[PDB]
């Protein structure tokens, strides 16, 4: 079996490698990548997803969360509060203020220690899940607005149509920004470009070892879990490195930097935080190894996780007796 130990691991494709993305996945996979929950492609260095970053101030972001933590500095929840419609270029400077800028650090590890001590005592301001792109339209490699779709992939594996669509989301971000404890939709892949910007700390179960963190869940968040099945799909719950090491939970970190692709694998719980102002792209895809997954996925039915349009039809074809319920949590 490879990658045994489940660790997180960096691939550098050439810019042959690069021209089939369904093909480089099932490399990294035939290597034991999935294994870790999430891994790392660094681009071939003749690549670029556009030419400059110089013309995107004008991007509205019409909602953006203020993360408003309680509990205690290892294990909190966050709620977003909506705040007034700003422009990226607003949102930059806001994230550059005085309030809101990255503190001095020495390197990664101080500004993580620096997180996890002062994150909950801090509101910052998310520009998160923004429709659109960033990718150049004549770039040809890893552009994640040309994926195959995943109604395409249900398609072409189970032979059924369906309805729905399938598009890329922006993120901005700025200091101690936070991603709560989750898997994706329908425990899809998810990819990860950072277009620009600071770095993003990422932290990584292993899909083998993902109902180990549940678990530890319910114990710490012990309302959320006696209110739904499947809380962590609500996305509000952080548990820092040091509380899953003292409570034997098997994970992995990393730190993402700009020019850098992350895939998280089905099943493959992640949470972490942005180390200044960035801009990150990302979307959901499938391939066939994901269907036995999407089949298994829990649901939240008591009505606080609400998601697109398009997950109706995975549950409705994959999860059909769960499909009554869930969908009465939708509406
Ligand atoms: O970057 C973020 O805030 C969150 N991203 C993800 O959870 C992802 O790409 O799957
Ligand atoms: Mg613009
Ligand atoms: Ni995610
Ligand atoms: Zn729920």
């Amino acid at each position: 079996a490879q990658n045994p130990n489940c660790n997180i691991m960096i691939f550098h494709p050439t810019k042959e490698e690069f021209n089939d993305f369904d093909k480089y996945i099932a490399y990294m996979e035939s290597q034991g990548a999935h294994r870790a929950g999430l891994a790392k492609i660094i681009p071939p260095k003749e690549w670029k997803a556009r030419e400059t970053y110089d013309n995107i101030s004008e991007i509205l972001i019409a909602t953006p969360l203020q993360q408003v933590a309680s509990g205690r500095a290892g294990v909190f929840t966050q709620y977003h509060k909506k705040k007034k419609a700003m422009t990226v270029g607003e949102y930059r400077h806001l994230a550059n203020s005085k309030k809101y800028q990255t503190p001095p650090h020495q390197n990664f590890e101080d500004l993580e220690r620096k997180y996890w001590k002062n994150r909950i005592y801090n509101s910052p301001i998310y520009g998160a899940d923004i429709s659109g792109s960033l990718f150049d339209e004549n770039t040809k490699q890893w552009n994640l607005g040309h994926l195959g779709t995943i109604q395409d992939l249900l398609e072409k594996e189970c032979g059924v149509v369906i309805e729905g669509v399938n598009t890329p989301y922006l993120y901005f971000g700025m200091w101690k920004t936070t991603f709560a404890w989750h898997t994706e939709d329908m425990d899809l892949y998810s990819i990860n470009y950072l277009h620009l910007g600071e770095p993003k700390t990422w932290y990584v179960v292993p899909p083998e070892h993902g109902q180990r963190l549940e678990r530890l869940a319910r114990e710490l968040f012990p309302g959320s879990s006696r209110g739904c099945g499947a809380f962590l799909r609500h996305k509000v719950a952080l548990i820092s490195p040091t509380v899953l090491k003292e409570n034997g939970i098997p994970f992995n970190r990393i730190t993402q930097e700009a020019g850098e692709f992350m895939v998280t694998f089905p099943y493959g719980y992640h949470a972490g935080f942005n180390h200044g102002f960035n801009c990150a792209e990302a979307i959901n895809f499938a391939t066939p190894r994901w269907i036995d997954y999407g089949k298994m996925a829990s649901q939240c039915s008591c009505g606080e996780a609400r998601v697109t349009f398009s997950m109706d039809a995975f549950v409705r074809i994959l999860q059909p007796e769960r499909y009554d319920l869930w969908k009465r949590g939708q509406d």
